[PDB]
């Protein structure tokens, strides 16, 4: 009949190292392989859902897991994979940013083009993993991806972007200003060369995203992607990703030193400890060249600070 199941990445090895014959070409998009067994036929997705169809279908699923649910789905595509599918193959600029959440520093933008000559040696260097990546992968992957594929990068300084938000401009249209003026600079310096996909990760509605581009006169359209975890979605969006997080770390180095103090990450309570200590060592003009002022941060920096 038709049973589906949920399989961990151990299962999943196993179910595809069991069977002796995997099939890898010409399947559903998300899937990752299929098999041909007499009478009944496995099909494996990224997700982990396993779908068995045919005669002997309760069969094989229950040689995997008891209590083998059973539906009514097929082996059809799965629509959170419809655009990788797609666009993973194709030579693509990928963007991202990051920063923008951290009391100190600025919020960096980077983009990646990555040609299809390239996607596998910068899927070899483990770009999928931008999410769970401590600072020291960041600083050993990021350098030998700068140096193997054409990339910009945007910083947004403190003092520049206290100036912006306090004339009104929210971090929406900073981001998407910064990623404007990111792909314009990579669209520029790859040219001739036009890239087959434009992949911004998601970070606002597309309708958004272009509304705050009215005042630009020069603004990327043709062929761009607004797509949710675009580090999934093709290789540019998670060198993007690695690139800008070590451009961050580099501008917090540099940062912590002109300020003569070191800058923790985040917004928790060491922040404002150390926002605290910078105002009574350097005065309270200094947190405006080092930190996103209309933080709430800064309310409590200033009462630590002065408390004591
Ligand atoms: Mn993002």
């Amino acid at each position: 009949s038709n049973y589906v199941i949920q399989a961990d990445q151990q299962l999943l090895d196993a179910l595809r190292a069991h069977y002796e014959g995997a099939l890898s070409d010409r399947l559903p998009a998300g899937a990752l392989f299929a098999v041909k067994r007499p009478d009944v036929v496995i099909t494996a997705y990224r997700s982990g859902k396993v779908l068995f169809q045919g005669k002997a279908a309760e069969q094989e699923a229950a040689k995997w897991i008891s209590g083998a649910s059973a539906s009514n789905e097929t082996a059809d595509h799965q629509p959170s994979a419809l655009a990788a599918h797609q666009l993973g193959s194709l030579s693509a600029i990928g963007s991202d940013e990051v920063g923008t959440g951290d009391y100190f520093g600025p919020i960096v933008v980077a983009a990646a083009y990555v040609d299809r000559p390239h996607i596998a040696k910068i899927a070899a260097l483990g770009v999928k993993d931008s999410k769970q990546l401590n600072d020291e992968a960041i600083k050993r992957i990021a350098p030998a991806i700068m140096e193997t594929v054409p990339h910009a990068v945007t910083v947004l300084d403190n003092p520049q972007y206290n100036r912006w938000q306090r004339s009104g401009m929210p971090q929406t249209k900073m981001k998407a200003l910064l990623h404007n003026r990111t792909l314009v600079k990579l669209v520029d310096a790859i040219a001739p060369a036009e890239p087959e996909a434009i992949i911004i990760d998601e970070f606002l509605k597309r309708d958004s995203y272009f509304r705050y581009l009215s005042d630009e006169d020069r603004i990327i359209r043709e062929r761009v992607h607004c797509l949710p975890k675009a580090e999934s979605v093709h290789v540019s969006v998670a060198a993007a990703s690695i690139i800008a997080r070590y451009v961050f770390l580099e501008e917090m180095e540099q940062l912590s030193r002109a300020v003569g103090l070191l800058l923790p990450k985040g917004a928790g309570a060491i922040v404002d400890e150390a926002a605290a200590r910078i105002i009574r060592a350097r005065g309270e003009e200094m947190l405006e060249t080092c930190a996103k002022l209309h933080f709430a941060n800064t309310k409590k920096a200033l009462a630590i600070a002065k408390r004591r």
